[PDB]
């Protein structure tokens, strides 16, 4: 280990709280290896290279390159419109039907909106019955954005084209030819061997969070992975000689970027099948994951043959600039201050307002004690009656088909103690209004 | 002109509300033109060819090409200790005296806080008047932040080191071997024939704007040109052949992105002396500047020898990526929808905002003259006198340094109804609630 890169590892992982991280960097076949933490809070599990991380959107990478070696044999072509393989499917823009081609969705051109994450998400019919009729954002091609229902739409195209289940298809394309010893899509909800248990931030402290893992999101997320796989995972990219043909060509085309997309002015982030690519200084080629649970970030920088990732335990957008953190190191031998985590930042505002409403409602309480001394129903709690309906339906008027389920999976947990906490200032409020005016 | 280009620009004009845009588009040797509007609302002043237009940030270029010029002639170097140049600087991080070469100023790795604007954008002594004893964001070189203040050093440096005032630096440098007819660094506050009046958004329509053009920020903006001086200026920086050595030379080194410091994941954008550097289908070298009246974004491939320059009357986020949508149209034919404009969403806020607030005024006064019809002074306006100072201290309270005069300056007009709309509310609820509280 190099003591300073060693030290930037502890740093980021104090500032993100995350209860465990593991760090591999390769440099031109040179290695270095950064685990730590622990991947169970609740027993003290140490952590160690065998244990389990989901991989959260990394798992894309897999998917493309699935989808890229059947592309390379000929069983599925860039421009076959969805249809020839989701019948089932039916997408409108401006309420008329609109033909995707597979590339479309390969490049997040879709049009499908950030909500159906919402929907796909939900543990629970295939992709099309969970999409069908879903109104997109954009025309298909006319522009890139990030939605990550995407791939999903990929992984029933990867089951209908091969015939097989996700999980299959994997094992078989990506793991067994690799020597990929743990790396698994999961066939839904399962149980593996020494996983580190989920974390999420709540009131300023990790909690222990695990949810089901939807079937259908499998293609685009919750894919298993040991830091060693990511290893052999990162050599197999950078370095391709003992590969087969059509996986190498199959990697070759799967880092060519979509230029065919409008650019903002100061973006111009090109998209591969699965990776960013930067050619700032690079090839910077990368992408990177944040689950309800689970985060990870990868970075390959061929042209030097530096290859990064880092797998947590939580998540914490800290750890998604860990790995360019890791990649300024290696380069210049500088690196950034950390940036403001938007879940710590989320999570500490909670509590502050949170802490204040309750503040508030013991004030309100005393001054109503107070107010009886001086002195010596369901008209009131009707109050409360329309305030939960209002807050119930308000997420869902702030965005379209966002379920309070979203809010409450992917925000701290505190956030659930905002409807309540308002509620029960309501509550005493107008109930010592109502008293108030009848005494 | 391609009609379906000139269509962009009249919809980005009409969505963005500007009185007048002026783009020129210029493809390896050919050339199109797109001079619309009126110069100025309260005459009607068709806007011409021949019309000034503040250039804004884009000036950093000028005074970027100027120091390189110095440079490639051995007047100054960039490791330059800047306290040979500007001895009454002094500048502290942590406390602690800090070296900045001249350099940190060139690349904005200075440390400067953006909050220096305020003070130099004062109309108000030097720039170490000005900033002295500041005390730094980071390190000198640690980091990249643009602090758009920083060329105001450099243009302290042009001065000393060149032993003139800036304009006369910048006609002799630039404006005059380039041929240039009309670009001019303003000596302060100046009048130039068929300026087009500045404006900036009010209430949902343009208002006409002027404030005193800062004589020590005319080295980083402020800087007066006309579009066909703009495409000499391309022109310039494209097609060298005719160029003179050592301008050739200066325009060489200009380009040179600053690669040592630490870069974002989704950023990467390397910033040379005024231009930012882009790779990814590029180079794309392009700066972008709006000030408080006036906006205009320049972008050129040079790869392609492909430029565009969009100079217009009014700030508006949209303008600011007009030279990126068109060249998305140059490169694939489509472009991106329209981005939310800050200025417009924030002016749109206030609207709304200050009316609702009216309206609750309103029904405040009428629940009082109804108690007043149900009824037959300095302790509620003291209330007031809280409010009016908590809201004069907010600014500055939520960042160092920030005067309500730049929030008036930047922000739209709207923006001082805010703090009368809430002293006006409160006036209005406390003395009602006096007044319930006799009766």
């Amino acid at each position: 280990q190099d003591e300073r890169l060693s030290t930037l590892i502890h740093q980021r992982m104090q500032e993100a709280k995350v209860p465990a991280l593991s760090v591999s960097v390769t440099i031109k076949g040179v290695r270095q290896r950064f685990v730590y933490g622990v991947a169970d809070v609740a027993s003290q599990k140490a952590n160690t290279l065998d244990t389990v991380y989901e991989l959260g959107s990394m798992s894309k990478a897999f998917t493309g390159l699935v989808v890229q070696i059947l592309i390379q044999e000929g069983r599925l072509r860039q421009g076959d419109d969805i249809i020839t393989y989701l019948p089932e499917m039916r997408l409108n823009y401006q309420g008329k039907p609109a033909s995707l081609t597979v590339a479309d969705f390969l490049y997040h051109t879709s049009g499908l909106p950030f909500s159906t994450l919402a929907r796909l998400e939900n543990p629970m019919s295939a992709v099309a019955q969970q999409l069908r009729n879903e109104n997109l954002l954009f025309a298909p091609g006319a522009k890139f954005s990030y939605a990550s229902a995407n791939y999903d739409v990929l992984g029933a195209v990867i089951e209908n084209v091969t015939g097989k289940t996700f999980t299959e298809v994997i094992a078989e394309r990506l793991t067994q030819p690799l020597g990929m010893s743990a790396t698994v899509a999961v066939k839904g909800d399962e149980i593996i061997v020494n996983k580190a248990s989920g974390y999420k931030l709540g009131f300023g402290k990790p909690v222990l969070f695990h949810a089901p893992l939807a079937r259908n999101h499998v293609p685009a997320a919750y894919i298993h992975s040991t830091l060693p796989d990511m290893e052999i995972w990162i050599d197999a990219w950078l370095h391709r000689k003992a590969l087969p043909a059509t996986l190498r060509e199959a990697m070759s085309n799967s880092w060519r970027g979509n230029s065919d997309v409008p650019l903002a002015a100061d973006n111009r982030i090109l998209y591969a099948s699965g990776w960013f690519i930067d050619q700032n200084q690079g090839p910077y080629i990368s992408h990177g994951g944040q689950n309800p649970n689970f985060s990870s970030c990868i970075a390959l920088r061929p042209d030097q043959q530096i290859g990064i990732v880092a797998l947590a335990n939580m998540n914490s957008n800290l750890i998604l600039q860990l790995c360019a953190d890791i990649d300024n190191y290696l380069r210049i031998g500088k690196y950034a201050d950390g940036a403001g985590d938007a879940i710590t930042a989320t999570d500490t505002l909670f509590v502050y307002l949170t802490l204040l409403l309750c503040f508030w409602g013991a004030v309100v309480v005393v001054r109503g004690a107070f107010r009886v001394y001086r002195a010596t129903y369901i008209i009131a709690l009707a109050v409360p009656g329309l305030v939960a309906a209002m807050l119930y339906v308000a997420p869902g008027i702030l965005s379209p088909g966002l379920d309070w389920r979203f809010i409450l999976v992917w925000g701290p947990s505190s956030v659930l103690a905002i409807p309540f906490g308002i509620i029960l200032l309501a509550f005493v409020l107008t109930l010592n209004h109502q008293i108030k005016r009848i005494l």
